[PDB]
């Protein structure tokens, strides 16, 4: 048993706030910024041993990573950039950081009440993304 136990399961998404203007920061094209803002994911998180898995399911995307906390691994974004990114345990927050062509973006993944909280920045453009268990 662990910590990351709060994170497990299957979520869906209930709101999304700036989530557009966050993914023109980064620098999403115009085309895949209305399909993937259409979206409406379900989440799937697990964990076996030391390795995390985060699966998201939609009619945009089906993807996957896995990873052990700490440990950097590349990554290819629905967007398609190639990325490294790490992903710690922060005080119960999970913090995930992708760094591409000298920029970088942070991710961060909160239980707060019965929701999944995601907040995700770029330069000082924030998104938050609600989820709620399936
Ligand atoms: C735009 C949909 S993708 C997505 N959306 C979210 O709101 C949270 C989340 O973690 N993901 C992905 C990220 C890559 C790994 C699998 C989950
Ligand atoms: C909520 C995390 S956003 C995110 N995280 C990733 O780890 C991979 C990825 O592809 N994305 C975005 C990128 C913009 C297009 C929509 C998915």
């Amino acid at each position: 048993s662990h910590m990351c136990d709060a994170f497990v399961g299957t979520w869906k998404l209930v709101s999304s706030e700036n989530f557009d203007d966050y993914m023109k920061e980064v620098g999403v094209g115009f085309a895949t910024r209305k399909v993937a803002g259409m979206a409406k994911p379900n989440m799937i998180i697990s964990v076996n041993g030391d390795v995390i898995t985060i699966k998201s399911e939609s009619t945009f995307k089906n993807t996957e990573i896995s990873f052990i906390l700490g440990q950097e691994f590349d990554e290819v974004t629905a967007d398609d950039r190639k990325v490294k990114s790490t992903i710690t345990l922060d005080g119960g927050v999970l913090v995930h950081v992708q760094k591409w062509d000298g920029k970088s973006t942070t991710i961060k993944r909160k239980r707060e009440d019965d929701k999944l909280v995601v907040e995700c920045v770029m330069k000082g453009v924030t998104s938050t993304r609600v989820y709620e268990r399936a």
